[PDB]
């Protein structure tokens, strides 16, 4: 079998929502659910006020290069939605990678 790491999204923010459990730090809520694999998936919901196209499609990215380089610490079984909240968006532009990267693998180890 190939590599996946991409949550359907669409089909299962609202049950993942109602289901899961949930984590926060100041900067992101993690929303999360058994998903009967043997890895974890990432979907990133990124709220319109969170900023423009640029600043919302950088923070997904960054996200994801974090999920995607940082599994041995993940754990696995689990369907994984990381939302930024308003204070990040304050001081995104003051914070860099490995500040966002500290604080969501923070999150994602104690899943
Ligand atoms: O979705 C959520 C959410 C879902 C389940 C439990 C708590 C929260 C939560 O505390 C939260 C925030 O504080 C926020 O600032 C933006 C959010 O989107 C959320």
């Amino acid at each position: 079998a190939h590599h996946h790491e991409r949550l359907r999204l669409r089909r299962d923010f609202l049950l993942i929502f109602k289901e899961g459990k949930s984590l926060q730090n100041e900067y992101f809520v993690v929303l999360f659910r058994k998903n009967g694999l043997d890895y974890s998936r990432l979907g990133i919901v990124v709220k319109r006020k969170f900023g423009k196209a640029t600043r919302r499609n950088k923070l997904k990215r960054w996200v994801r290069e974090i999920f995607r380089r940082n599994k041995g610490v993940i754990p696995k079984g689990f369907d994984i939605v990381v939302i930024p909240r308003k204070k990040l968006s304050e001081e995104f532009e003051r914070v860099d990678f490995w500040t966002v990267r500290e604080k969501l693998l923070n999150l994602l180890k104690r899943i």
